[PDB]
RNA sequence: AUUUCUACUGUUGUAGAUGAGGGAUCUCGCUCCUGGAAGAUGGUGAU
RNA sequence: AUCACCAUCUUCCAGGAGCGAGAUCCCUCCAAAA
RNA sequence: ACCA
């Protein structure tokens, strides 16, 4: 479909020849080397109008509710300060320069601080409830005496603990500390955090005010920082091409004036295996700065002339008429003065801009940029030394790994673009791929943690890196988002959604997000929907013509020895067994050997679904088992974090102890865990005798026990973290228990239990069972959270969570291209709209959920094709899910969202039936998922796609 | 062994992904500095 | 036997700054002729 | 919707 301009930041390496922190920044265009700060006059005068507040309108900035007395008290407290003619602001901003101003955020902080100061003194000193009710602490007043006593019991207990600790000796001191920290201080803090209603409400109100202020604080901070970021340009840059390779020349502005003049006299003499390029261009965004930029001061010499062309002054004169603006700009280019100082190609502009007529301003911008962008070329004998002599030019070599290897046709995309920029054909499209006129250089020190311990390596020595920005699709409409109001982004999305047409779409992808399979994919086409069921079943059965072809590894332990005697395993890197050259080179085998190995090790089949947990693209084939290590790394990082966050990390020693286990031993531990898993309601109501049968139900094999209807009545309704915890489960679980007593006798105070790891089958192909030794070294009580630095422990889960998404986006894009080059039309990506309420629950249950990251990476992927609009504030548009509506659909470009109700069990053909088991509908229709889907778990994704398609077309009917 | 990340890894390096810099608000874990309160212990003064 | 004070010491609370993890968010990345 |  029709695209729009897109930007990316690509970088290379530089090798110095003649001479992180910004060592240098440069601009190819010679006329942006003396920049001046942007004209933000409007926004500065507009944001002050949002800062100012009128006292009486404060309480309507929040959803919270305060009684009238508290409202009056707060207003009185603020008025106490607003005397002497001060004016109130939503916050303090030293950059705008306001004075005699009073910050509301500071006052809200102070009235909270003073009261939390007085309340502690009152509670500590030993006053009474009636004394409290007579104080001026209007926030803490009116608490139930029950809470007051609940708090003072802990206070006095703590008091006791204090003097106990002072006269301490020996290991006793360790058992005291924990009892002081773990149970008393934390419980007391939570009591006041989550039970004092007015306190909670005021905390929420202050939070909302603080966030609101922070927004328009960040905006203004960026506005100010732009004023100083734009003074660091000093160099004019050139690219000297030779023998098919580029150099990089930086020349200071002290000499650019003479250097360009000298270069202008060079003779263009074809190709001699050496060229000295230099860029020139003008843009619409710069003409407005030229004409209506800083006009109020009157020193804009471009407005000492040209005024006759004006209607009165200032860009606001045009009132917003596109065709008056177009004509004024054409006249500006038509003026005698403008052509005397500008450097545009007068002939082509005159024959193609001034004389023409444009339908809209977008085309005027496109034509101006298209015709004003030039890439010159000159050549002369040994043209390197004159620069070093006359102009003191610094010189680097631009390089990278892909720019030095023998074979080509297999090269990284970010190098593909740079290779494609210089092609001759690209000069005849008017530079569709554009290299923007500003670039930067950075210098990185070596890692001492690598030097000391140490075989080529990046980090073993310093590096010079070049960062450049490249704009693809330079001849399509532009789109920018700075300073748009929140209500304009939604309108932008709605307008951009109009491009799609009802009969344009031809298929859809449905994606399901579980927790045993982190995600699942399925494909739907309109051809599946025949009239009779007998036709639907047959249409589905033709898997050979619809589904896609996938390879499955047959033996994950297979290994082979290469010529060096080293051994290699298939699981770690299958790409050394699928590609031909790699196998024949490394293992020195013959053609027949390769054919036999390929025919014996890998199975292949065509299906309608998949399982994105481990699928990967290897040498053009989709391997369903090509990415086990990336899943193991995630299931290991989750456990390593969990077993480190349940310790304690105070400086002073403590006796908290924790251990790993395969099963729980003492009934205290089982009773603690069962409580950790169940809902507080329907559990505390559970009889103290049945709390043992519940443990037997959770932790035994369920085969030798005669559990009655109680299981459905009670056990299955109070469980909120589902799973299988038996000893013979498919993926046996591995536990961590925490206590203090030395030997864990049958009567000990265990005060935490959790389930850490899942022993997924086929993890043993990488690591033996004993490699829980790895899961432990990352837990240690003595460690202080402040001390722990990177490169000795790593708690990050972001990278290991982006790895799986990186492997899944490849599969999804490959399938999208495959089907689009067969059906002739674009398709929709459908996933259910959980919103924000359920995303947090999903994170809680596992903490490695991939939903939001996968969505945020699909948006990044599919923008390049021009299929979703630019995104500014994602939470603005949705902020929530789609519930209780089985027809609605939320659309961002080609990415849809729907309600997930009743999708995971309905039969694709019979609808009314339910298909939780046997892979055949109980209604006895012809449906049978044996030869279609990888398992019975894919039926959700299919449905997720199905409902995604039918609804979308339904939206276009009117 | 990489502009950068992940799995490998040296007879041409291999398979997937890649928009980077600086900053704002909030939640959780910790440390140093200054101030307030409760209190343990040796000593000194006093009625 | 009681009351005031000096000094070492324990805990909790408030404010300032810094480190580690997660969530939401923002701006910059093309201008000038004497 | 997440799951012996
Ligand atoms: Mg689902
Ligand atoms: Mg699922």
């Amino acid at each position: 479909m029709e695209t729009y301009k897109v930007t990316k930041t690509i970088r290379f390496k530089l090798e110095a020849q003649n001479v992180g922190l910004p060592v240098a920044k440069a601009s190819f265009n010679y006329y942006t080397i003396n920049k001046k700060p942007v004209d933000f006059g409007n926004e500065k005068s507009e944001l002050e109008s949002r800062l100012k507040i009128s006292i009486d309108t404060i309480f309507k900035l929040t959803r919270e509710n305060f009684s009238k007395k508290i409202e009056e008290a707060i207003t009185a407290d603020i008025q106490k300060e607003l005397n002497n003619g001060k004016t109130l602001l939503l916050g303090d901003v030293p950059m705008l320069g306001i004075e005699n101003y009073v910050s509301l955020r500071q006052i809200l902080k102070n009235i909270k601080s003073n009261q939390k100061k007085a309340f502690s003194d009152l509670m500590q000193s030993g006053k009474n409830y009636n004394e409290l009710k007579a104080t001026n602490l209007y926030l803490l007043n009116t608490i139930e005496q029950r809470q007051f006593d609940n708090y003072k019991v802990k206070t006095n207990e703590l008091e006791k603990l204090a003097v106990k600790i002072n006269q301490a000796t020996n290991d006793n001191q360790k058992k005291e500390l924990i009892s002081n920290k773990q149970r008393v201080a934390k419980q007391r803090g939570i009591i006041m955090r989550d039970n004092f209603a007015t306190w909670k409400s005021f905390s929420n109100f202050y939070r909302t005010i603080s966030q609101e202020h922070g927004k328009i604080l960040a905006l203004l901070k960026g506005i100010e920082k732009e004023r100083t970021e734009s003074q660091l340009l000093k160099y004019w840059a050139l690219i000297l091409e030779n023998n098919g390779q580029h150099k990089l020349i930086l020349i200071p502005r002290e000499k650019a004036a003479s250097c360009k003049q000298w270069i202008a006299s060079l003779n263009p003499s074809g190709d001699k295996l050496t060229k000295l390029f230099w860029f020139e261009s003008l843009t619409y965004r710069s003409l407005q700065k030229l004409c209506f930029g800083f006009t109020e001061n009157g020193n804009n010499k471009f407005n000492k002339n040209i005024q006759n062309l004006l209607p009165i002054n200032g860009e606001f004169a045009f009132q917003g008429d596109e065709q008056k603006k177009i004509k004024f700009y054409q006249s500006v280019l038509e003026s005698k003065y403008a052509q005397s100082v500008l450097n545009i190609p007068i002939q082509q502009v005159q024959a193609d801009i001034i004389n023409q007529s444009f339908a809209s301003l977008d085309d005027f911008q496109i034509a101006l940029e298209k015709i004003c962008y030039r890439l010159f070329a000159v050549v002369e004998a040994n043209i390197e030394a004159e620069l070093l002599k006359n102009d003191k030019a610094q010189i680097f070599n631009i390089t990278s790994s892909d720019l030095r290897k023998e074979a080509k046709d297999k090269i990284k995309s970010h190098t593909q673009i740079w290779k494609a920029f210089w092609t001759s054909e690209n000069k005849q499209n008017n530079f569709e791929t554009r290299l923007n006129p500003e670039i930067t250089i950075t210098y990185r020190q070596p890692k001492q943690s690598k030097i000391d311990k140490y075989k080529n390596n990046r980090y073993l020595h310093a590096q010079y890196t070049l960062i450049t920005t490249i704009s693809e699709h330079s001849n399509s409409p532009t789109k920018i988002l700075s300073f748009m109001s929140d209500d304009e982004f939604k309108s932008s999305v709605d307008t951009f959604n109009k491009k799609f047409k009802k009969d344009e779409i031809k298929f859809a992808f449905g994606i399901d997000n579980g927790e045993v399979e982190l995600s699942t994919l399925g494909v739907y086409f309109p051809a599946f929907d025949k009239t009779t069921y007998k036709e639907k079943v047959a249409e589905l059965e033709k898997v050979n013509d619809y589904g896609f072809e996938v390879l499955t590894i047959r033996n994950l332990n297979y290994k082979e020895t290469d010529y060096n005697g080293k051994e290699r395993k298939i699981i770690q890197n299958p790409s050394y067994f699928l590609k031909k050259e790699n196998y024949l080179r490394t293992f020195n085998k013959s053609e027949t050997a390769y054919q036999k190995m390929f025919t014996e090790q890998f199975e292949k089949k065509k299906l309608l679904t998949l399982d994105l947990t481990t699928a990967k693209v290897i040498c053009g084939h989709i391997v369903t088992n090509g990415d086990v290590p990336a899943l193991f790394n995630l299931w290991l990082k989750h456990a390593q974090r969990n077993i480190f966050e349940m310790n304690d990390h105070i400086q002073k020693e403590t006796a908290k102890k924790i251990v790993l286990k395969n099963q729980l031993d003492t009934d205290n531990e089982k009773l603690k865990f069962a409580e950790y898993i169940s809902k507080e309601k329907e559990f505390g109501k559970l009889n103290d005798d049945e709390k043992m049968k519940y443990t037997k139900w959770i932790f035994e094999d369920r085969d030798q026990n005669n559990f009655t209807e109680v299981e459905n009545k009670k056990f299955k309704r109070c469980q909120k973290i589902y799973g299988n915890y038996s000893t013979k489960a498919k993926a046996p679980v591995l536990f961590a228990s925490c206590f203090i007593d030395e030997e864990l006798q049958s009567v000990t105070d265990i005060f935490d239990v959790r389930h850490i790891f899942k022993k997924r089958e086929d993890f043993y192909a990488l690591k033996t069972e004993e490699e829980i030794k790895q899961l432990i070294d990352s837990y240690n009580t003595n460690r202080a959270s402040h001390d722990i630095s990177n490169e000795e422990l790593d708690l990050k889960i972001l990278n290991t969570k982006k790895a799986l998404v990186a492997n899944a986006v490849g599969v999804i894009d490959f399938l999208y291209k495959h089907y689009e080059r067969r059906l002739g039309g674009e398709g929709l990506i459908i996933k259910e709209g959980f919103g924000t309420g359920k995303v947090e629950d999903g994170i809680e249950k596992f903490s490695g959920n991939i939903y939001r990251i996968l969505e945020r990476k699909l948006y990044q992927k599919f923008q390049n094709y021009g299929l979703v609009p630019p995104i500014k504030s994602l939470m603005a548009v949705r902020a929530n899910g789609i519930e209780n509506n089985k027809n609605a659909i939320l659309q961002l470009g080609n990415v849809g969202f729907i309600d997930p109700a009743g999708t995971s069990q309905e039969c694709p053909v019979c609808i009314e039936g339910r298909l939780e088991h046997t892979t055949t509908c109980p209604n006895k229709c012809g449906f049978n998922s044996e030869r279609i889907m990888h398992s019975n778990d894919g039926i959700a994704s299919f449905n997720i796609a199905k409902r995604g398609f039918n609804n979308f077309v339904k939206s276009k009917t009117d």
